[PDB]
Parts: structure tokens; sequence; C-alpha cells
């Protein structure tokens, strides 16, 4: 009914890094692939368990589902600020994955977040820095250089231009060719190699692109084994107003059913600058309908909602308990998408939308069976059989422990019905990410630590049915 | 030297209606033609003062360089709501007016603000409504209805379409008819009048545009005699992130050298949602390259702009001193582009754009030689000559009193000696537009009170290069 946990990611143990050298893993991602395989995804945090620091995005590969394990592999990691005053801070930054596979094309996607040098999320200017110019139509990441005000760009090949149009004999590494993609970024005048343009501080060339927020995404056409070069997708889907853009980490999906079948949901959050983490975090979906060559934004489940009586827009609130934050989607097979999200009432909040993720139905449904102690989540569809179900797995409380396995009955309404809730890992218990295995066996992989190990190390378990209905 | 003043646009007294039921006009626009008309631009402030209630755009035409006026011409009047519980609030508005020809095509433009039913700017929505749609291509205006959470859009000859994209019954008037366009954005089923997407209150319709700030442009192709109905140019030019979007009331210019010939500018000034009103006010231009048929917002003076050693931007500032509001644009001999900005510093406020108006530079040029006591102002280029001067008007203080008309030499680097300070209308004095007649002789309009007026009467008068050069 449920397997002893299989360690995928091991962290260090009392403050030391482990035999790896890496302190940390965070950020499970779980992923069921065409050929059978199972992805692991996290976050390989190598000097302490923060959102910031030299952290690579990373994955493992079982083809024996879950069984056994090969090499990591690591999809993005970008090289850190050698000449930075504090290292634990010192570097460009990744975090967060979403992964999914297209079912048409089986390319696989791993979609996270980016931040130049410094303390992550905490390092974004504290006045917007514009990040991007559309120039006759084309998109540019905009530089700004040491001691001017003008938006110089990255064009074609990497080249920079002046804010008033002209060539330079400066060039951005826009195609990285070093394992991991280290070298995206590096800076050069002809064929010198000056800097790097995410770095922010002790910098030894001219040009640093804006300390904001930005979304990348990385792609393998050989079910996990390489990964392609990361693509910036923040212009596609960043508004002007719009503070933090970050993923929902977890696994997304592709609709299965309706108008919108074949559509790729990623979970996303927004802050804004009224109150950006103070009290605006607000969840949408980005989408792609061309297997994922462009992406969208659709709203956020807090745009003109109403909430105490008075509506709300993610863009101008300024309201702790209306926020929710990191969440995970499923769509029904009605065809409407749930959104299940992270939030601060004590128990779950679940947004619906009837038009494939781009807008919401009017109210949040909350459900007092399930705790939230305002941590991540998961949530998958499953038939069985052939009755209609969702498995949502979070901590159980008081605090961030005890990880559960709520199991709810969609009814024949769109509505859920909450019938089990089972233990899967007493002690600490975080993030987590669950997947359909197939014959009746589902996996999951979360956060968990015992004996001195760092937070945290991210543990494999499988069960069954018979487990769901304890 | 100096004509005694004409009065244009003349208020009511003592608090009370003028003859013809006008308590108030405000805010002076004064445009040379082709032909040499002076058109004479004002808000009609029907009911008191203030940046709202029921207003009109209205000019008056001068064939003989100011010496004859002929009828108020009314540009846009939107229809009150007769159901409001309040009217001095009660009509949705137009105010604030900018004009401007084209001198390739002749066309004129009046480009004004736009608000629904309510306390104009204060009426705003205090969290953020989504005014506008992209679908297909196409971007639509939204209509908001009573008790549900979706985007009805206005599309195709006015017909409202559902929020998941059906056709309704209902019709907008999207092509007003009625002297002023003051039908427009009625709202029809079928052949039956219901109400109006603009009114907000005590509604006798199901929907209404969302409560935001608008920029609305009206032409003329006949000298300013007749004007189109109005285009609603805010998609254009009117970022997500911005909450007031609005215009810095005078005349605007057509550049007339270099790269950025023939280009179209329009001061305007932005606020943000973090600090509003507050701390957040910030000059631009809106530029159109090809004859007022589209428009783009240039940058903020205030954008990457450094304040007390640390970076601001428009968009997320919050420092009441650092604002500059509405501004007066001029383009010098070099190709160089001044911006005289309304701010808080007691004296003139001057930013430069090398690339036709587009980015500013860093620093923004403060001169003592001028004073500024936060109230708009205008200023020309004129050639006198033939050297290059600049010509700028606004009270010179302590108050909104004493109208002066300041004169700088432009020298080569684009810098400004100011050379003269002549006062030209005693007591109050408030917004002004200046305009070169031809002489030179230079005229203006502006706002000045007196024998109990009402804020404000607009007033004219000429004056010559011997009067500017006046010691
Ligand atoms: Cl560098
Ligand atoms: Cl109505």
């Amino acid at each position: 009914a449920l397997t002893e946990k299989t360690d995928i990611f091991e962290s260090g143990r009392n403050g030391n890094p482990n035999k790896d050298g890496i302190k940390s893993y965070r950020i499970p991602a779980l992923l069921k692939t065409d050929k059978g395989t199972l992805i692991a995804g996290a976050d390989e945090r190598r000097l302490h368990s923060s959102d910031w620091g030299d952290i690579g995005m990373v994955i493992r590969r079982s083809e024996d589902n879950g069984k056994t394990w090969g090499d990591r592999v690591t999809i993005t990691n970008l090289r850190d600020n050698p000449k930075a005053s504090d290292p634990s801070i010192g570097s460009p930054v990744n975090i967060d994955m979403v992964l999914v596979q297209d079912p048409e094309t089986k390319r696989i996607f791993s979609i996270y977040d980016m931040f130049p040098e410094g303390k992550g999320i905490f390092g974004m200017s504290s006045q917007k820095e514009e990040a991007y110019k559309k120039i006759d139509g084309k998109t540019y990441q905009i530089l700004y250089r040491e001691g001017e005000k003008g938006a110089y760009t990255i064009r074609e090949n990497g080249t920079v231009y002046t804010p008033d149009g002209k060539a330079t004999d400066y060039r951005v590494v826009v195609d990285p060719v070093k394992p991991a993609y280290s070298d995206k970024g590096d800076l050069y005048k002809g064929d010198q190699l000056l800097g790097n343009i995410y770095f922010t501080t002790n910098k030894t060339s001219p040009f640093r692109i804006a300390k904001d927020s930005y979304l990348w995404m990385s792609y393998s056409d050989d079910d996990g084994k390489t990964w392609s070069a990361p693509q910036d997708i923040t212009p596609m889907v960043k508004a002007d107003w719009m503070k933090f853009l970050g993923v929902g980490p977890g696994t997304g999906i592709v609709l299965r059913n309706g108008p919108h079948k074949g559509r790729i949901l990623i979970p996303v959050y927004t802050t804004n600058n009224v109150s950006h983490l103070d009290g605006s975090q607000s969840s949408r979906v980005i989408y792609s309908d061309d297997h994922g060559k462009t992406w969208h934004a659709g709203e956020a489940v807090n745009d003109n909602r109403q909430v105490d009586g008075q509506k709300i827009h993610s863009s101008t609130m300024n309201n702790r308990r209306a926020q929710n934050t990191e969440s995970t989607v499923v769509q029904l097979n009605n065809g409407d998408v749930k959104l299940f999200m992270r939030g601060l009432t004590g128990d779950l909040q679940v947004a619906t939308s009837k038009d494939g993720g781009v807008t919401w139905e009017k109210d949040i449904k909350r459900y007092p069976q399930v705790k939230d102690v305002y941590v991540q989540m998961s949530a998958i569809h499953t038939m069985h059989e052939g009755k209609e179900y969702i498995i949502l797995s979070n901590a159980g409380g008081p605090k961030r422990e005890n990880g559960m396995v709520h199991l709810a009955r969609v009814e024949e309404n769109g509505e859920l019905t909450w019938l089990k809730h089972n233990p899967i890992q007493k002690g600490e218990f975080a993030y987590n990410s669950l997947q359909e295995l197939g014959n009746g066996e589902y996996g999951i992989l979360y956060e968990h630590t015992e004996k001195g190990q760092n937070a945290y190390t991210l543990s494999f378990r499988k069960f069954n049915w018979e487990f769901l209905s304890k």
C-alpha cells in the first residue's frame, strides 16, 4: 500500500554540505513521461537553503517506475560572480521549476524563475528598472551601462546596441555552449571575455540587465536526457505593472478535453508595486496553444474579485489575507479547470475556470476539510473506476509536518467532496509533487528532513488505491 | 506695444452663473493656424470651477489677429446623468485641452481628458478596472454589467458582446450625431434608448465603462469651424500601470527640423498606483509621426532619473518634490526638445530630449531667473532678426498673480539665457497659452479675475518685440 521512502536528492547534515558539496535541495517536481520514465526535478541549493545563492536546476530519471535513478542531469547552472563580496548572494539565481510534457510533440518543458545576482527576489530594484524595449516590432532585453541613463539593447547574435541604435563591439553570449549553459550572459568586447550581464556587484564589464524578475524555459526532446539552452519567456507574459512573476512549482498539465484541448497550463503568481509580498501575491496561469512556442498570461483569480464587499485587482491590491500564491492546476472531465492555491485562510482555497484557465469564476471555494498551513501543494486528476477523483497532497499541520494525501470525489457538478485523509510522512513535510504511475499506482516526490538533515531531502514514495481509502 | 485685454470667455460673478448660465471658464489654449486664424479654446465649466461636473470643450475663432471673435463652437459636450443625486459631480467629464495644427495636412487637433460620471479624477476606481481587451488582434472597450464579473466588449458597429463572445441585442452609440456629440456612449436595445455607458450612478441601463482616465481627440479640417466626433486614443498610449494619464493643457508643437521633423508633440503627465497624486505626477509627451493617425508615449522625464543619489521610475515613484506635472514643449534650431514642467521647486524646471521627445537627459535644469508658483505655463520658439529665442509666460508670484512674459536667448548648445522679464497682467493670473502672430507680434490667452469674476475669465492681449525687449 505504501513504499518506504527512497531519497532522490539528499541534503547535507547539521549545516554542512553533503558529499557532493551541496547543503540543500528544495522544490520537487515529478513527471511521468510518454516512455514511462519518471523525471524528478529540484533546485540544487549549494550554499544554503534560501531562495538565492548558487543554485542549479537539476533532474534525475527513473526507467523502472522509481526503483532506481540515474545520474543528476543539470538543466541550467548560471556561473557565480567570482568578485562578489558575499558568495551567499553572489550568483545569478534560478529557482522553482514546473515540469510538463506535451503529449503530442513529446517535448518536455522545465519552466523556472531567474534573477540576476543578488538576494533573489529581495535583490529586485526598489524602483522599476525596465527590462525590455520593443523596437520596430522586435522585443530586446535592455542593458544598463555604468554611469549612463539610457537603455542599451541585446540584439541579434547578442550584439549590444547603443540607446540610439548603433551596433557596438560588445557581444553577449545568447547561445551558451558550456555544460549547464554556465556561459549564458557572458559579456565580450571582440575576443575578450569581460564579465557577465547578470552580475550586479563588483562588475568587471560595463553592462547589466534590469534588477527584475524573469521566467525561463528549457526543453528536452530525448526524455529528459539532454536540455536546450534556456529560453527567456518573460516578455511574452509579464505586464509592465508586475513586480515579481514566478512559477507555482511542481508539475503543470496539458488540457485533455474541451475546445482548448492541447493547451499547456503552468501555474504562476505575481506581485504588484503597491504592496509586493505583503499584500498582492496573486495566482494565475500562463499557457501555450502552440506546443510551447509562445506563451500568454491568463487573468488572476484576484482580478475583479469581490473581497469583503469591495472589488480588488491583482495589479492594485493590498490585502494580506486575499493573497493566493503558489498553486496547482487540474482539468476535470467536464472541461473545467480547478486551481488549488496556497494561502492564508488555514484551509484549502480553490478557483474555477470555465474557459481553459484564461478567466476565473467569481468565487473562491474554501474547504475546511483540508488544512493549509501556508505551504505549496500538488493535486492530480485520477480515474477510479470510472468514477472521477482528485488527489491532493500537503502538510497536515499544525506546522510544516505530517504529510497528507487527501482524496476528493468530483461530483457531476464540478464540486469536490473530501472523503479520505491519510498521513504519508510523519515529521517534517513541505513541498511535494504527485503523479499517476498507471495500474492503480501513484508516486510522490516531497520535502522532508530527519537525523539532522538540512532543509530538505527530496524523497519518493509509491502508494495505491488501498492506501487512499484508509 | 501691449494691447488692452479683450475677454474671450467670461465667467460669472460672486459665485453665480454668467448670462449664459455658466459659472466658470478655465484652461486656455491659443492656436495660430496656417490661414492666420486665432483659435482660442477653454473648458466651459457650467456648474462650478472644479475639474468635474458638466463641462464642454469650446473654442472661438478670430480672423483679424484677435480684434473680433466669432461665436463659441462646442467641440464636445457629453450629456449629464439626469438621475444623478449630486449634479455637481453628476456628468461624464471632459477637461483640459491641447491644440495643435499639422503644418502639412492642415488638420487641427484638440486633445483632452475624459472621465465617466463622478468627481473627475477623484471618481476613478480605487482598484484597477481594466478598460480594454484585445481579442483576435482588435482592441475593444470593456463594459461592466451590474452583478456580473466578466468583461463585456463594445465591438463593430457598437454591438455589445458577452464576456464569452456572443452578440447581444444591446448597442452603443459609437458614431454620435447630435450637436457637440452629446449622444456619445448612449446605450440602446433595438431602437429604445436605455441610458449611457458613461453613467456610473442611478443607472437606467445595465452597462458602464471602467472608472478610469481617458484621452480623447477631435480634429478640424476647416480651420476650427467644425469638428470630428471624439476619437479614443487612450489604448495607444496608456500603459497598464498608469493610473491617471492627462494632457498638460495649452498648445503642442510639430517638430520643424532634425530626424523627427513632422512629429506632433503633446505634453501629458501620469500618476501611478503607488502614490497617485501625492508622489507620482510625472511629465512626458505623446507623439504622432503619421499626421495624427497613430499615437505613442515617450518615456517620462522621471524614468531612471537620479534624485538625491537614488533612481526613481514614474511607475513606482513616491516623491512629492520630484514630481513634474503639466508642461509646455519647444523644439530648438539645433533639434533638441525642451520640456518646461510645472513643479514644486519654486523655479523653472526644464528637461531636454535629444531624440525628438522620446527619452530625456539625466539632469533637470532649474532656472532661478524664472519663478514657478506651482501652476501651468506656456512657452514658444521665436526667431527675431533672425536670432533664436524662447518666450515663456506664467505667474510672477508670490501667488497666482502678476502674469509675466519671460524672454530667453537660446544658445548654440541649447542652454537658455534669460534676458527680460515683463509683467502682462496685474492681479490674478493662472493658466495661459502663447502664440506667435507674425511681425513679430505675439498673442496670449490667460486666466485672470477682477470685479468679482469667478475663477476664471479668460482674456487675450497682443504684444510686440518692443514690449518683450523692455528693460
Ligand atoms: Cl560584469
Ligand atoms: Cl445608464
